[PDB]
């Protein structure tokens, strides 16, 4: 069972046009496409986001009680979704609100395992990043090691860090600023950068992240998606794109396998932001790319489904 | 040496332009190119196919008449083809040609075996069809596995099944219907969907194909190569694309394969539609790469060709 | 320690505008981008070629002169800068220069191993030729084995051959005559083909080019790398590309494994021609891509970079 989350949330960082995301990805018939694959799926609506207009910068950090609120208000209607049985998908928005997404379903599934899907980190403190820009850093208030380097900003008392670093496995990366590949090397986080992704092929990868996080013991997955993961040419209509991305083959790879699993628990769907497309035709390219990639996580596989009867009678 | 069959044929399916493949590819020099490889090409010519005016749906089976009697007319003149030692080579024409294409093949070599390379199956019957077109259906009139299941449709009484589930492998499949998709696992067929492709590699999967196919015992290869196969961005001027296809290094690398095996005995070159190129150049982009896979087929490698000659001197 | 060298010469080709790549590299800031991953880099400036007025074709051999001559010169800075410490980056220009980098390069490191990326073999000798363009034949000249085979051509009386047949490992072919496979095979030259490259992937590519050059004993690399070894759509500009390249991640595959040899010893980036841009836009792509292969080669690195700093404090 699915319940979707829909978070028109941009203050995470400077561009608007990612608060539309899940018009756009609802508009393209997410929720219907769905249906023709799970039987029970529930639209928890749009979250409200208040403004907060008195919300000068900590230090250089941006929009700092904004970004906290939202994510606060994010981590309860997860939590929600969670309790009802379901499989929380949030639609972005920018990817500041994974922290209350990932904090959400933890404090239903203490247990769960991260796959972020990105060319980024997200690691940075408030103390390493440079733009001040909250979607680079909601992995570092995420992780229980970074707890004592995490200023207190206004907007995340609320936050307790859930996860550690061996519970966090990265997909796609090549652009990480060089704190962020300092905490990388550091706290010994497993990682597939676009380098490893070409030296041992996305079949080698998807069987060392599932390896490497379901080996012990069955838990639950939480599957962070930043549409920036794949390549420009794919998903275009994006705030920080970088050329040498993953392929949509991969991207549906990736979310076939994790489907395959049945431990999917958690997804975020992050960072379309149609005011970006150059032409109708990118927003269009990047809307359907990112319903592909969220249909294969619900079970729409390549190869063909059918459901459980006689097709030849 | 080589048996080129013109097949300007699209009745399988709605969209006109398919019939004029062969003048396309014909017009990029195919023959001459291929004589650059082969001393021995000769051009059987166009297919005169009559037209079938009283031709109403048989249930919802579009122009059954018009397609089996194409096919039965291509059967009668591979067979002759195959009968004068050569390699059949089909120029398409729509999918449903294959009917004709293998079971002419099959007439002199019942021993062959078929890699088909496709985004579709190809194998909905005339009772699990949605769409009537037959260009959907040509496998299921194949396979002895099937017979019972296929009605007696006007036009195809000529047809007897020549192959075996295990006599056939799928590569590229990315768009397969749920009835395929029964008739798939039923079947036990071997296939290698996008996924697979991307799990294993183009060269695990061929490596796979040829031992799956000819461990066993040497044989025959029939190449069915729908230009759908390959991802949009290489061969739009089709008439189903689909996203998310086999690149054109994939194509040259399953058909320099193939070559190298010195067991291709016919070979299908289908579903080339100029008509359906948004631009002059995704006309020519199509054409050029469907000559390029052919021109494979026959020996033309990447890493270079000479004759036995010593060149230094 | 890094010494750039612009090599600003087009004779080797027909096609003017070749000798703007230093150029246009320099403008995209190669230098300030190199200088933010090594201290000490050194611009040696671009060599004056001067005009050989009279310079007749020898048989049909263009402009030997003017191209042995660019080759001396550009030996005689590339030697200079290797007595200096430095790793030798040569901004073609086009790749009949290849005889110059290398050559100088050997006199300084006579024990060091090529590893030349490129769409083409550059092995035609003056005699196997029949373009007449000396960017197609420098590996010719270069090569011990072949010795007895270059005609005195005007212009190379200075040239010594300095690598044997195994000393060279050729990554990306796809367009190589059939004289030059006849080289290839006769001398038993190892290469990776595109054919190679998609059987193996990537990884295994550089593992075994790796091995092959390095494994007996460590020894110094030089990469000499044609941007028409990646594919048109990553860079366009250039004067002979053929479709079915190394993608971009390929391309930084290859130079980041190179890196982290430790090994590098010489560098060339050729054949960039901004005046075959069909836009603005193909310009940049090629340029930029250029300009990341080569800041891969110093060390910039997909997963990210930090110095050695505790960057939490
Ligand atoms: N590391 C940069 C880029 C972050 C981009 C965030 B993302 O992945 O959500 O697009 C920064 O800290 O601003
Ligand atoms: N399965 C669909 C699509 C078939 C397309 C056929 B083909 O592969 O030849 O383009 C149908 O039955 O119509
Ligand atoms: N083999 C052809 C093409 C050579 C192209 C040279 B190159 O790799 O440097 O672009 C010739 O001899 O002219
Ligand atoms: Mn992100
Ligand atoms: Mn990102
Ligand atoms: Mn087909
Ligand atoms: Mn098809
Ligand atoms: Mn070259
Ligand atoms: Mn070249
Ligand atoms: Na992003
Ligand atoms: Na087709
Ligand atoms: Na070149």
């Amino acid at each position: 069972t699915i319940g979707i989350i829909g978070a028109p949330f941009s203050k995470g960082q400077p561009r608007g046009g990612v608060e539309e995301g899940p018009t756009v990805l609802r508009k393209a018939g997410l929720l219907e496409k769905l249906k023709e694959q799970e039987c029970d799926v529930k639209d928890y609506g749009d979250l409200p986001f208040a403004d907060i207009p008195n919300d000068s910068p900590f230090q250089i950090v941006k929009n700092p009680r904004s970004v906290g609120k939202a994510s606060e208000q994010l981590a309860g209607k997860v939590a929600e979704v969670k309790k009802n049985g379901r499989i929380s998908l949030v639609l972005g928005g920018d990817h500041s609100l994974a922290i209350g997404s990932i904090s959400g379903h933890a404090r239903v599934h203490p247990d769960l395992g991260v796959i972020w899907v990105d060319a980024h980190t997200d690691i940075n403190t408030p103390l390493t990043t440079t733009s001040g820009n909250l979607h680079g850093q909601p992995v570092s208030f995420l992780l229980k090691e970074l707890k004592g380097k995490i200023p207190d900003v206004p907007g995340f008392s609320w936050v307790t860090p859930c996860i550690s670093a061996k519970d966090i496995v990265y997909i796609g990366l090549r652009d990480v600023d060089p704190g962020e590949h300092y905490i990388l090397k550091t706290l010994g986080i497993k990682y597939f950068s676009m380098t490893e992704v070409d030296r041992l092929g996305i079949g080698k990868v998807m069987e060392e992240t599932l390896s490497y996080l379901l080996g012990r013991k069955k838990r639950p997955i939480h599957l962070s998606f930043d549409v920036d993961g794949l390549d420009p040419s794919f998903t275009p209509a994006t705030g920080t794109p970088v050329v040498g991305g993953l392929t949509y083959r991969e991207g549906l790879y990736i979310t076939e396998e994790i489907y395959k699993t049945g431990l999917l628990s958690g997804l975020d769907i992050m960072e379309v932001n149609p005011s970006l497309g150059k032409t109708p035709e990118e927003v269009t390219r990047t809307v359907n790319t990112a319903v592909a990639i969220t249909l294969a996580c619900f079970g729409l596989a390549r190869e063909g489904n059918h459901k459980p009867i006689d097709y030849l009678n």
